[PDB]
């Protein structure tokens, strides 16, 4: 393994965004495996533990549907585990962000 930091996209890019006192509690990786998206994701997941995360928003790579469909639900997991209610899946076009519950508006 190396994996230099590259901009040649087609990896898993995992980057986190909490509200506890800044950014600078930010979790994100860079993966191409699905096995190791599942490791930094259950970290990632005892970090947001760890610290006063009142919400944090997890950002995984999934530019096609099927990857919306697949890397969002360990997601749901991983939030999941935290707080043990229904989970809100949303996905831009590219990346799915997964943060709060969706209400009303369905």
């Amino acid at each position: 393994m190396h994996h230099h930091h590259h901009h040649r996209s087609g990896d898993i890019q995992v980057q986190n965004n909490n509200t506890c006192n800044g950014k600078t509690f930010d979790y994100t990786y860079t993966v191409t495996t699905e096995s190791e998206l599942q490791k930094v994701l259950n970290e990632l997941k005892d970090y947001i533990k760890k610290q006063g995360c009142k919400r944090s928003r997890t950002s995984i790579t999934a530019r096609t549907k099927k990857e919306a469909e697949k890397f969002a639900a360990i997601l749901i997991k991983v939030y999941a585990e935290l707080g043990y209610n229904d989970i809100n899946v949303t996905w831009d076009g590219d990346t799915v962000t997964v943060e709060g519950q969706l209400e009303g508006v369905d």
